[PDB]
This record gives C-alpha cells, sequence and structure tokens, in this order.
C-alpha cells in the first residue's frame, strides 16, 4: 500500500551501495585464486562456496532500496548466465564498474542519457572486437581442447566430446546421462530437440539437475489445445492401467487440466508432463507430424476430424528416454519403424527441392537436419556413484562451454579479451563530450575483471594490467601460474559467447541503472 519514494540522488546512491554490497560479495571468488565465501545457513553447518552464481542467489539487503538494486543486477547476471552457460562474476563486476564510474559521472553533471549512448556505442565496438578477435572452433583439436579447459584439464571429457560432435556435428544434439560399468560409452539414437520447454515448473521430477526426466515415457501428440480433462482422461486411466509415465505434447494446456496434471504428479499416482509444441501457425503441426513419425505414433489433429475420445495406448507416440528443460526438451531414441523416418525425411526432401520462400527454404533445411540427425547419448562409468555423478556435472559444463565455443568462438580467458579490446578501442569518440566521457567509463570497465583477478590472486593489479596492455593478440597473464605469455597455448579460455554476453547484460544494467531517475518501493 503505502510506498516511500526516492528521487535523483538519492535513489542512485541507494542503488550504489546495494550494487557495491553485491559486488563485493561475488567478486571475491574472481579468478582462480579466488576467495571463499561462507554462506550461513538454518540447517546448522553453513556451506563454503567458491562460485559466483550461488553467493548471487543467496543474497539480499534489508534496506528495499539497496535490495532492489541488487536483485536487478542479479537478474541481469542470472540472464547473462542463461545464455552463454557461465560469467554471472564477470558480468556482475563488469556492471559494478560501469554502475560506479557512470554515477560519480552523472554526479558530476554530466547529462546521463548521453552517457548511456556512449557506453552503448564503446560495448557496440568492443562486441565488434571481440568478434574479430574470436579464435574460431571447429576442429576436432578445438573441440577436446575446450572440454579440456573447461572441465578442470579432464582430457577424457574433451575426446568424448570431439567424437560426439563428430558423429553428429557441431549442431547436433548430445545429451549425457549415468551409465553402468567403469568404461564410458557413446551411442547415437534417432531422436531429435526442440526449443520447448515445461508449461510449470512443477512437473520437474530432479530438483538437482531442473530437469523433467522421464524412463520410459508414453506422450501424448495432440495438435488442439488442451483446457479441460473430460477429453483427455482416457489417456491418464490408459497409462495408469499400462503403468507407464505420461508426457504432454500440445499446442497449449491451459485451464485447470494443468493444475489437476500437477496434483496427479505430486500425489504419486503417475507422473505426467506437459510440454509446448514448437513452432506457431501450420509450420507447428507439420512439426508435430514429424515427430509423430518419429515416434512411430499419430498425432490428435482437429483438422482431420478426429478427437481424443478415442485416443488409446496403440495409436499414441511412445519414447525411450525425454529430458525436459525450462527452454528446450530432448526425445533420445523414439521408438518406431526406420522405414516412417525414411518417408518422412524423404517427403520433406521433396519439400526442399520444390520450396519457393527463403524464410521456409531454410526452416525447412533445418527442420529436416533435425528430423533425419538423430541424438547422441554419453554414459558415464566409475568406480563409485559419487565421483560418477560429479563427473557428470563436469562432462555437463564441458558441455555448455564447448556448445557456446561452437557458436561464437574462442578468446582469451581470465578478462584478458576484454583489457585486449579497451586497448584496442582507445580511439573511439561519440557525438558529444559526455558520449565520450561514456566510452572512457565502459572502456575502464572492461579493464576492470582483470584487475579483481589480479588482486584475488595476490598480485598489484595496475602494473599487470599495464603489462597486459602493452603486448598484443591473444598475450595476457595467467593468474594460475603467476606468468604472462599467449593466453590460449596456456589453455586458460573462454567462449566468445560467454564474453560477449557478460559485457552486453553488464552495459544493459549499467545503462538502466544509471539514467533511473525515481524510485518506488514497499514503505518498510
Amino acid at each position: 500500500a503505502a510506498k516511500d519514494v526516492k528521487f535523483g540522488n538519492d535513489a542512485r546512491v541507494k542503488m550504489l551501495r546495494g550494487v557495491n554490497v553485491l559486488a563485493d560479495a561475488v567478486k571475491v571468488t574472481l579468478g582462480p585464486k579466488g576467495r571463499n565465501v561462507v554462506l550461513d545457513k538454518s540447517f546448522g553447518a553453513p556451506t563454503i562456496t567458491k562460485d559466483g552464481v550461488s553467493v548471487a542467489r543467496e543474497i539480499e539487503l534489508e534496506d528495499k532500496f539497496e535490495n532492489m538494486g541488487a536483485q536487478m543486477v542479479k537478474e541481469v547476471a542470472s540472464k547473462a548466465n542463461d545464455a552463454a552457460g557461465d560469467g554471472t562474476t564477470t558480468a556482475t563486476v563488469l556492471a559494478q564498474a560501469i554502475i560506479t564510474e557512470g554515477l560519480k559521472a552523472v554526479a558530476a553533471g554530466m547529462n546521463p542519457m548521453d552517457l548511456k549512448r556512449g557506453i552503448d556505442k564503446a560495448v557496440t565496438a568492443a562486441v565488434e572486437e571481440l568478434k574479430a578477435l574470436s579464435v574460431p572452433c571447429s576442429d576436432s583439436k578445438a573441440i577436446a581442447q575446450v572440454g579440456t579447459i573447461s572441465a578442470n584439464s579432464d582430457e577424457t571429457v574433451g575426446k568424448l566430446i570431439a567424437e560426439a560432435m563428430d558423429k553428429v556435428g557441431k549442431e547436433g544434439v548430445i545429451t549425457v546421462e549415468d551409465g553402468t560399468g567403469l568404461q564410458d560409452e557413446l551411442d547415437v539414437v534417432e531422436g531429435m530437440q526442440f526449443d520447448r520447454g515445461y508449461l510449470s515448473p512443477y512437473f520437474i521430477n530432479k530438483p538437482e539437475t531442473g530437469a523433467v526426466e522421464l524412463e520410459s515415457p508414453f506422450i501424448l501428440l495432440a495438435d488442439k489445445k488442451i483446457s479441460n480433462i473430460r477429453e483427455m482422461l482416457p489417456v491418464l486411466e490408459a497409462v495408469a492401467k499400462a503403468g507407464k509415465p505420461l508426457l504432454i505434447i500440445a499446442e497449449d494446456v491451459e485451464g485447470e487440466a494443468l493444475a489437476t496434471l500437477v496434483v496427479n504428479t505430486m500425489r504419486g499416482i503417475v507422473k505426467v508432463a506437459a510440454v509446448k509444441a514448437p513452432g506457431f501457425g501450420d509450420r507447428r503441426k507439420a512439426m508435430l507430424q514429424d515427430i509423430a513419425t518419429l515416434t512411430g505414433g499419430t498425432v490428435i489433429s482437429e483438422e482431420i476430424g478426429m478427437e481424443l475420445e478415442k485416443a488409446t495406448l496403440e495409436d499414441l507416440g511412445q519414447a525411450k528416454r525425454v529430458v525436459i528443460n525450462k527452454d528446450t526438451t530432448t526425445i533420445i531414441d523414439g521408438v518406431g519403424e526406420e522405414a516412417a523416418i525414411q518417408g518422412r525425411v524423404a517427403q520433406i526432401r521433396q519439400q526442399i527441392e520444390e520450396a519457393t520462400s527463403d524464410y521456409d527454404r531454410e526452416k525447412l533445411q533445418e527442420r529436416v537436419a533435425k528430423l533425419a540427425g538423430g541424438v547422441a547419448v554419453i554414459k558415464v562409468g566409475a568406480a563409485t556413484e559419487v565421483e560418477m555423478k560429479e563427473k557428470k556435472a563436469r562432462v555437463e559444463d564441458a558441455l555448455h562451454a564447448t556448445r557456446a565455443a561452437v557458436e561464437e568462438g574462442v578468446v582469451a580467458g581470465g578478462g584478458v579479451a576484454l583489457i585486449r579490446v579497451a586497448s584496442k578501442l582507445a580511439d573511439l569518440r561519440g557525438q558529444n563530450e559526455d558520449q565520450n566521457v561514456g566510452i572512457k567509463v565502459a572502456l575502464r570497465a572492461m579493464e576492470a575483471p582483470l584487475r579483481q583477478i589480479v588482486l584475488n590472486c595476490g598480485e598489484e593489479p595496475s602494473v599487470v594490467a599495464n603489462t597486459v596492455k602493452g603486448g598484443d593478440g591473444n598475450y595476457g597473464y595467467n593468474a594460475a601460474t603467476e606468468e604472462y605469455g599467449n593466453m590460449i597455448d596456456m589453455g586458460i579460455l573462454d567462449p566468445t559467447k560467454v564474453t560477449r554476453s557478460a559485457l552486453q547484460y553488464a552495459a544493459s544494467v549499467a545503462g538502466l541503472m544509471i539514467t533511473t531517475e525515481c524510485m518506488v518501493t514497499d514503505l518498510p
């Protein structure tokens, strides 16, 4: 109800204090020689971490304005992590640097809109420079390298990912799951992956991984949107009498049907999962038909007049293993005769060699590649289950890093890429002097992360940063080995996607917070 409002300088200093608290909490973990942050818990034993994601997630402030500034920086950093796969700490420290310098400039009478324009211009130029500086990652040796360093120097993971990419291409679908035995086995199965997640986060069966995983699931393929239950309860009865888990693939699920499916899942009577149909229009129907052919079943389509009252087990699609994430889901080893897949991919082939519109042409290439590519699953083996799960986590992180590197490229890690780009962009200027001030602010901001890494390493950062700027190319300073040289040769590297996303979101949040005039929050 009643709310307290702050204007101008007071709001800016409140946000500055909140962001400073968050960044001082999260940035001590930056770099190989990162400090430890103790997160006291009510359970009884405090947890000790060196990763910035947990510290950022665990921090809140009693003062409302500082708090909300902290959570806005936190949400942009979380967006950076979700997009790139890492870089939360670098994004947060960059955001703090830009925010501090920009607010200091604004207090000097500068025009905040011009500062935001200059920061955005400098960041766009920096992204272009990073794209120029990125080393392409296409050779299997490069895949092995990124998988190795990304997984704490696990070269075996490097190979595993290398032949996985060799078998299913750079853009193919790859997943990792638990495997029996000691050796690590690689296998490719007929499957695909579309960019649709669960409709509600209450369908999750694995809170540790945050993925809706079903073993030998039995899916529903319906073109019409699902609102009520009476039309779809025969499916639940059939899966209950068959004892198999249930999954839903429809255009959109809404109404009390979602609530009752969640309730049934929680009660444990039968597992139910729902995933949106990818695309829209008739393309969604076409790809749903492709999915039905892949899984050997048929789709509940209203256009052909049939309905869901008569849907049964024998005339419905089934799968071997499905992993549903927040944004996308993977179908693994769709059960069905290969002849149907061959016929469908052939039909899509004629769809190419008589396609007219270019956009639909690329869409057909992507659809046929997704349908005929298949899915590769890698099973991790070990002595006991605990190190097996640890290697699972390491393999997942390495796979995300490899995907980012393939998508964008590889640049020098440890903040060397940012400082090199800032050095190369020393002569950038804007329309106004305030724009030039903003550009200088952005340059110092990209300088900041390497300084923080060196300070964590225990060395004074001014001389190290100056020495790194003096060099060219990928030459930089290694915090682990306390020496300079080529950063790529030493192996410490990060995907270009991570650095680019961190800089982009740091600039975005800093520009948002600089131009803020008013602050509205609940009255304490």
